[PDB]
């Protein structure tokens, strides 16, 4: 049922600006966009410095329930733990509800598993102390290989990831049905479905694509699993496609 899946996906969205560029004016507009004729998205996704203005805008339009996610170690996923941690502490201090840290995927590709564990764990500890969720972006489009995708997901989960996320949206290839299935299989195989969620991002553009991603979750975990705590869509123009499927625009 495409209309049913489309409303479900809309409510799970972490809404970002169309080209991933933020300005005050674009972030104010984003906040307004998150308030749709069929309900609100779960959150917005913006750079840290825009958190205060976004919080004010969300409150003033009467939607303070819409959460604010931001990013750290982003988008390049460098292997400097001190820098990633400093950025994560700043994100928390700005007022973020969740922080998406980029996994040091190049380090992993070079065979260094440990740095990814240490980096995620450090950021998780800061977030946990502040009641802020930590998601980990593994950049499946750059990892490419099934074994590497599984490994990055495994390490992130062991290190304390609250969600695992396919992509930054800053490289060409983002989520695919195949990479999403791999990552969800890791959640399943590790038995961490109660504590770890999944987020397809980068390139999820149509209602039909969104339906497919949710269908995989429904199959692996049952239809009730993919609530806001366990699922989100990292997307932008997807919103217009979802509204179109529902009979708006």
């Amino acid at each position: 049922d495409l209309k049913a899946s489309s409303l479900r996906a809309l409510k799970l969205m972490h809404l970002a600006t169309a080209n991933g560029d933020d300005t005050d004016e674009k972030v104010i507009a984003l906040c307004h966009q998150a308030k749709t004729p069929v309900g609100t998205t779960d959150a917005i996704f913006i750079y840290p410095r825009f958190i205060p203005i976004a919080r004010k805008t969300l409150k003033e339009q009467g939607t303070p329930e819409i959460r604010i996610w931001t990013s750290t170690n982003f988008p390049h996923g460098n292997d400097d733990i001190d820098i990633a941690l400093a950025e994560t502490r700043a994100a928390i201090a700005y007022g973020a509800d969740g922080v998406a840290v980029v996994f040091p995927y190049r380090a992993l590709m070079a065979g260094n598993e440990q740095v990814g564990f240490d980096l995620v764990k450090a950021c998780k500890e800061a977030c946990a102390a502040a009641n802020v969720l930590l998601s980990v972006i593994i950049e499946t489009g750059e990892l490419k290989d099934e074994a590497l995708i599984r490994k990055a997901s495994e390490i992130s989960i062991k290190a304390g990831a609250d969600h695992i996320v396919t992509s930054t949206g800053k490289v060409a290839v983002g989520a695919t049905p195949e990479s999403a299935r791999i990552m969800m299989e890791v959640i399943r195989d590790m038995g961490v479905e109660k504590t770890v969620g999944f987020i397809p991002a980068g390139g999820v553009r149509t209602a039909e694509e969104a339906q497919k991603y949710l269908a995989i979750a429904d199959e692996l975990f049952g239809a009730d699993w993919a609530d806001a705590r366990h699922y989100a869509f990292g997307a932008s123009s997807l919103l217009a496609s979802l509204l179109k499927a529902l009979g708006y625009g």
